[PDB]
């Protein structure tokens, strides 16, 4: 039940800069770049559940820790991958070529994403129940 909660977005360095090199139509990386975006987690052992909402564009996930996964990209590709545990509040995996950590320390939710030599990181904190 760690991951669990809801979090909004309150900074990210290289939004436009990792959004362009990833095919992202410009119409949504400029009305994109200034939303702070709410994350919906709900986690059960190792099963996981996350809706990223950012106005009107709702993308939701699901997969199991160590199983083989279809995830649904910014674009809207839908990718198959594995997401890895590497202890109890990180999660690891990567996806057309980009390598993501997403990490919890108390209420804050650090993810990071890189594109070779890209660091998108956003870094988020929890908004009640
Ligand atoms: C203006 C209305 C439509 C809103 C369009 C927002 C598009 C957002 C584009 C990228 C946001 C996705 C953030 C990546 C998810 C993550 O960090 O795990
Ligand atoms: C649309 C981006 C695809 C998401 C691929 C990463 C899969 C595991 C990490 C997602 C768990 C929830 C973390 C989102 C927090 C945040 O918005 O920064």
């Amino acid at each position: 039940s760690s991951f669990s909660g809801k979090y909004q977005l309150q900074s990210q360095e290289n939004f436009e800069a990792f959004m362009k090199a990833i095919g992202l139509p410009e119409e949504l990386i400029q009305k994109g770049k200034d939303i702070k975006g709410v994350s919906e987690i709900v986690q059960n052992g190792k099963h996981f559940k996350f809706t990223i909402t950012a106005g009107s564009k709702v993308i939701q996930n699901e997969f199991t820790v160590g199983e083989e996964c279809e995830l649904e990209t910014m674009t809207g590709e839908k990718v198959k991958t594995v997401v890895q545990l590497e202890g109890d509040n990180k999660l690891v995996t990567t996806f057309k070529n980009i390598k993501s950590v997403t990490e919890l320390n108390g209420d804050i939710i650090t993810n990071t994403m890189t594109l070779g030599d890209i660091v998108f990181k956003r870094i988020s904190k929890r908004i009640g129940t």
